[PDB]
């Protein structure tokens, strides 16, 4: 199946947001990642995907699809505005083992802060 994500300027969680910044998926789904206003794209974020995956970086203002193969979390970045909090956590089958480990990384207080209220 097929998760569309909007990337805009400012969304229900303030500035800078995925919507939704939650994704669940399972191996072999796509996410379409779509930047409805400029300035935005996406960046899987350095061992914050599960071993195994691919590192991937669409261009600035480009619609971009990802294929999720390997089960786990990733949590991926807007490269422009990650510090603003712009980040997105794809969860790809159950109990992704790798989630705890993503929480715990260092990772600024913005995007900490986000991560938290998304996983919750
Ligand atoms: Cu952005």
């Amino acid at each position: 199946e097929n998760i569309e994500v909007h990337m805009l300027n400012k969304g229900a969680e303030g500035a800078m947001v995925f919507e939704p910044a939650y994704i669940k998926a399972n191996p072999g789904d796509t996410v379409t990642f779509i930047p409805v206003d400029k300035g935005h794209n996406v960046e899987s974020i350095k061992d914050m995907i599960p071993e195994g995956a691919e590192k991937f970086k669409s261009k600035i203002n480009e619609n971009y699809v990802l294929t999720v193969t390997q089960p786990g979390a990733y949590l991926v970045k807007c490269t422009p505005h990650y510090a603003m909090g712009m980040i997105a956590l794809i969860a790809v089958g159950d109990s992704p083992a790798n989630l705890d480990q993503i929480v715990s990384a260092k990772k600024p207080k913005i995007v900490q802060e986000r991560l938290e209220k998304v996983i919750a």
